[PDB]
This record gives structure tokens, sequence and C-alpha cells, in this order.
């Protein structure tokens, strides 16, 4: 997604 929610999209990167 960004850098930290690719895979954990929880915040939405």
């Amino acid at each position: 997604c960004r850098r930290w929610q690719w895979r954990m999209k929880k915040l939405g990167c």
C-alpha cells in the first residue's frame, strides 16, 4: 500500500 499497510492494511498506509 505504501510502506507498512501492504499486508496489514489496518491504518490503510
